[PDB]
């Protein structure tokens, strides 16, 4: 019982319903049922609390609340100032991911266990290619090599905790968690995800996402 | 009068019916009312000819048929024997494509021709990472440099014929026609296009074009 997520929740996309459930509350319930996960940080705007709250007493976690700030990063910060004092990992999960299976959790969990940082990621369908200031191809990326991040991002709080003292103190901004650890110099595992680990940002995204749930 | 298509096509993927009409036919007649345009050389299946010689009176372009190979870079080989001796430009499309603006092929043409090898592109949108085969992270690739390369991709034909001399004879297999470029030292220019103008593969490729050409 080691593992706290935080959950990173912002009609805002990740309240619609998808077949009548807050697509946030997926990924929640996915989290909940795992024995590995002690507790839950709902980073949320206090208006939306309650859609969470709800089910505290259904739920094998505890649930803590954070308030978000203005980038996604601060975000991180406050929901890491939440976590179980003795937990072993933070599992920082985009609630716009409503599909992500417990098996791919599981691993990526795994993962950040050993390594130390992991994140799911997915090989690159298209053809990518790096291009300079002038537009002209510098090279053709290789097939193999590249991988779109996904969530969740795994890693161990201590680790997190350095990283975020480094990027306050010189004065950074970041894309994601993960890359936070590679600063630090430490390895970052990419974890192998699944294609229907879709982040929901479009009503297109929403109609491909009940499509995959059916 | 100086461009030479050749259109890419192959119930499959790019004969299935977007409102009414086949996939590959809306590409097709995108390129057929530019004045650029001379030729469209269709590789296709024999089976599927009709589909495009039905509007060969219709449109103002010569329509010429070429047989595909077993892979996509022998197509295009193939679609290259067929084109105007005295043609200026080369411009090879996925007819899976369908929603290729007409200001794209402008731009890519125009760039094509001031460069001499040209493809569209648009900035990718998923945080995209270099790993290594212990599946560790090389590094957070930056976020202006990386582009998702779409069609068309324009090239002077010599460019191109001199490119498949150097494939035929040193033994390769190529991953795009303007990589082929790239192993001449020849500079690729990535023009900017659009997030519409997806590559239809599946049945929700399929219902967002419908949403986009509403």
């Amino acid at each position: 019982k080691s593992v706290s997520v935080i959950l990173l929740a912002g009609m805002p996309k990740q309240y619609i319903p998808l077949l009548g459930q807050p697509i946030a509350l997926y990924s929640f319930f996915t989290f909940s049922r795992m024995p590995e996960v002690k507790e839950i940080v709902v980073v949320c705007d206090p208006f939306f609390r309650d859609i969470f709250e709800e089910y505290e007493e259904s739920i094998d976690v505890d649930l803590s609340f954070a308030i978000p700030g203005k980038e996604r990063q601060d975000s991180v910060y406050s929901g890491l100032q939440e976590i179980d004092v003795n937990s072993e990992l933070v599992c920082i999960h985009d609630s716009a991911r409503p599909l992500v299976n417990t098996e791919d959790v599981e691993k990526v969990l795994k993962d950040g266990s050993a390594v130390g940082a992991a994140v799911l990621g997915v090989p690159a369908k298209a053809t990518i290619k790096e291009v300079n200031s002038d537009s002209l191809v510098v090279k053709t990326l290789d097939r193999k090599t590249l991988w779109e991040m996904q969530t969740p991002q795994v890693i161990k709080p201590e680790l997190l905790k350095k990283g975020f003292e480094l990027v306050k103190s010189e004065g950074l901004e970041v894309t994601d968690a993960v890359s936070i650890v590679e600063y630090l110099k430490h390895p970052v595992y990419v974890s192998q995800g699944s294609y229907t680990n879709i982040k929901v940002t479009t009503p297109d995204d929403l109609l491909l996402a009940e499509r995959i749930l059916s």
